[PDB]
């Protein structure tokens, strides 16, 4: 593992709810079997939360920008509704199984993301626990400052990541999250219209134009054209074929700082999986609340209102 943030530990709930991790995994395994895309939704939700203020469940709050109440966001800042619901359903199950409110929503996010990776065929890894839940709503400015757009090139991505102490190795490995899940036409339409972006494989560009025949097409397509739902290194095989979906994907292969790692991971899924496991655990410790800071929410969608 990477270093543990102060206040976090492996198996934090060993005494207070030893079954907690097992309960989350069982729920995710069943839920994803019914709704395959939920795994991508849960992984994304953990990333997104971490990049918006810190890994503190701020984005779960009804009232947070990009939260479950959000009606005034663009398609690519409108997160999958089933993933918000799954976190709450898991947290409800934990209330019953733990004998009360014990496990933070922030910890559920980190666990559910790991279980999503695993059920999709990805690597298992230990998740540090002990996070606590923010009582601050995320604002639009928090979202816009924290999250790079898919139009961003590597230097801009690295600048954002450096503020949260992630480097180019983490960028390339973590971007492999796009080995599962969906993207909206509007996140990549500028690469098609008016003319095709020269960095896009021309054969793929032709296929995407059926998928998104004009700007403003309200449709989603897999991030990974090779294996949409399997967690694997095919994301990187796409890049080396110039078939990354977003600018922020394909620039990983273009840019001198990141190209070697893209090649490495396209050639070795084991190398990708090892680095992903390290980097995603690093990501999930960004600006965490620990000790008595923050709350253990009784309802992941609301701040606790009675102490
Ligand atoms: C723009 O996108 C196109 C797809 O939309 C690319 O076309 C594809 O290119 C790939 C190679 O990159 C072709 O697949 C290969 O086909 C040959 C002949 O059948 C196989 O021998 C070869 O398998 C070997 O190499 C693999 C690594 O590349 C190894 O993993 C494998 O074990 C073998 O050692 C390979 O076959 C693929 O192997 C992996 C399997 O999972 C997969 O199912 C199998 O297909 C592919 O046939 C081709 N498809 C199309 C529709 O043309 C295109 O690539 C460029 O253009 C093509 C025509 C070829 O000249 C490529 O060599 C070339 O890179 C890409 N344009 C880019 C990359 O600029
Ligand atoms: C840091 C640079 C990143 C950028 C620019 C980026 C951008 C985006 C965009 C634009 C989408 C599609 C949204 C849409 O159009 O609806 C998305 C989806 C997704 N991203 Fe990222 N991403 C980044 C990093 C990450 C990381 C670090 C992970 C996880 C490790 C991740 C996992 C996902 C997943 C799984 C989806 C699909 C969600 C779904 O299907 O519900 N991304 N990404
Ligand atoms: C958990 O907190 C949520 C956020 O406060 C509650 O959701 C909401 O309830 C309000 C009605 O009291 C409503 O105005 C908001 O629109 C809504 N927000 C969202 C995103 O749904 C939620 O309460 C429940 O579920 C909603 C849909 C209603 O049926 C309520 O009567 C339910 O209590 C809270 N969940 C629980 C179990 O308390
Ligand atoms: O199809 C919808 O409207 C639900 C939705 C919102 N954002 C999403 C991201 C990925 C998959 C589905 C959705
Ligand atoms: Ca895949
Ligand atoms: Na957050």
């Amino acid at each position: 593992q990477p270093p543990l943030a102060p206040g976090l530990s492996f198996d934090f709930y060993k005494r207070s709810c030893p079954k907690a991790e097992s309960i989350v995994r069982s729920f995710v395994q069943d839920a994803v079997r019914r709704d395959v895309g939920l795994a991508a939704g849960l992984l994304r939700l953990h990333f997104h939360d971490c990049f918006v203020q810190g890994c503190d469940a701020s984005v779960l709050l009804d009232g947070s920008a990009t939260g479950p109440g959000e009606q005034q966001a663009p398609p690519n800042l409108t997160l999958r509704p089933t993933a918000f619901k799954a976190i709450n359903d898991i947290h409800d199950r934990l209330h019953k199984e733990c004998g009360g409110t014990v496990v933070s929503c922030s910890d559920v996010l980190a666990l559910a993301a790991r279980d999503s990776v695993v059920v999709s065929g990805g690597p298992s890894y230990r998740v540090p626990l002990g996070r606590r839940d923010s009582a601050s709503f995320a604002t639009q400015q928090d979202v816009l400052s924290g999250l790079p757009p898919p139009t961003a090139a590597v230097p801009a991505l690295l600048a954002v990541l450096s503020k949260i102490n992630l480097d180019a190795t983490d960028l390339v490995a973590l971007s492999g999250g796009h080995t599962i899940g969906l993207g909206h036409c509007t996140s990549f339409e500028d690469r098609l219209f008016p003319r095709p972006d020269p960095t896009l494989n021309a054969t793929f560009a032709g296929q995407l134009r059926r998928t998104c025949p004009a700007k403003g097409t309200d449709r989603r397509t897999p991030l990974d054209v090779r294996t949409p739902n399997a967690f694997d290194n095919k994301y990187y095989v796409n890049l080396v074929n110039r078939e990354g979906l977003f600018t922020s994907d394909q620039d990983l292969f273009s840019n001198a700082r990141t190209r070697a790692l893209v090649d490495k991971f396209a050639r070795s899924q084991r190398d990708f999986f090892d680095q992903f496991a390290f980097s995603v655990v690093k990501m999930g410790q960004i600006k965490v609340l620990t000790g008595t800071q923050g709350q253990i929410r009784t309802n992941c969608s609301a701040r606790n209102a009675a102490g």
